[PDB]
């Protein structure tokens, strides 16, 4: 997967496992959510293309959101969209599969950097807009969480298990966006 | 309500109604959510003390969260807790009741400032910790959203209406935290 450097950034994030413990406590993420986000694994594995169709559909239907993938001339950069799509697809699996350990935190830092002007457009060597305004990362917690529910509900598991998977996904999405604020936030205010 | 200055800050926020329109689109908030957040009004009105008992209970049971209300000596500042509680109670009603217009945006800016070192501890003239790290504001979207659901479900309205009220509350909480990032975020990155 071009540009995907999980576990090999060779850069230790400015947050550690103690920070993560406290952040998990604030978002109410426990061992129960680890169990159920992992069960979401097998459920979502075969559906990732349809999930990305939904998410890219949402972005593409809103000029002010599609903006973030545009070339200077205002048209969508198709190379950029396609390359990011492969990494975004993989993130769905990583969220369900990966242990949230230091390697995971180091990639969280990287993902935040890539939305921020610090590293945006470098991974794919594209010319596009310099920064994704942080307000929209937070806003996206809702669509990224809520649009996942129909996909969780399809694989013939109990509605009770689906609800637990869904709450785990909401917490995990929130947790990650909180971490991605680091490069946006004034030093010492994070 | 001491310190509550909604509609009388006399300061125009750095975001306007066009910004709000675009942010509402990103969080999927529509006229349907306005209808249902308003219906949450009558439902939550009589329950606000119990809601705050729940939220203050959550904060109080976690030393690293209760930290934000502590005096320098590490003990909770009871005056601070009580004064904030009255404004936090009112915010529940404002979220359901108020039109999200420019006055509302101007108070959103104010609330963000009060969590941030810019204005924290000034409203109540207390000595406490200088800043609430932004990571925790995002994290709190989960507990503030999820713990509201049992209160929405109690007033004998249909489960279908409860679900619509709940989704509206999730979107509104997310929307607000997105706005409150403004004083935390490096200038031009919001
Ligand atoms: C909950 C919020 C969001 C999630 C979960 C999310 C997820 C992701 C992921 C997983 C990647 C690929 C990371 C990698 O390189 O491995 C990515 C990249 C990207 N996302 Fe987001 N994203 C969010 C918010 C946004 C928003 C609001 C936009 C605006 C359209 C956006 C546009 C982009 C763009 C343009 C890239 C490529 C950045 C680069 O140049 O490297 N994302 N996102
Ligand atoms: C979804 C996230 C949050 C919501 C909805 C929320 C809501 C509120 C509201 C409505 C107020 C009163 C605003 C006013 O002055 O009118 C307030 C103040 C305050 N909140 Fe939050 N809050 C959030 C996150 C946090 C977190 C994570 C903490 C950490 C314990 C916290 C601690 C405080 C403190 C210490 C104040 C007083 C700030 C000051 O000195 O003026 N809040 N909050």
């Amino acid at each position: 997967i071009p540009g995907y450097t999980y576990g090999e950034t060779e850069n230790r994030a400015p947050f550690n496992l103690e920070d993560l413990k406290l952040l998990k406590e604030a978002v109410m993420f426990t061992a129960e959510d680890e169990e159920y986000i992992q069960k979401a694994g097998e459920v979502l594995e075969d559906q990732v293309e349809e999930i990305l169709d939904t998410w890219y559909g949402f972005v593409g239907s809103h000029p002010h959101l599609l903006y973030y993938f545009t070339s200077p001339d205002g048209t969508p950069n198709e190379k950029y969209l396609a390359a990011v799509r492969k990494r975004f697809s993989r993130w769905i699996l990583d969220t369900s599969n990966r242990s949230y350990d230091q390697a995971w935190l180091d990639y969280q830092y990287e993902i935040g950097l890539r939305h921020h002007r610090t590293k945006k457009n470098q991974t794919d060597n594209v010319e596009s807009v310099p920064n994704i305004g942080y307000r929209y990362l937070v806003a996206f917690i809702y669509p990224i969480t809520a649009t996942m529910k129909p996909f969780l509900a399809r694989k013939g598991h109990t509605p009770e298990e689906v609800e637990k998977m869904y709450q785990a996904w909401f917490k995990a999405t929130t947790l990650q966006v909180a971490l991605w604020s680091y490069p946006y936030v004034k030093y010492g205010d994070f």
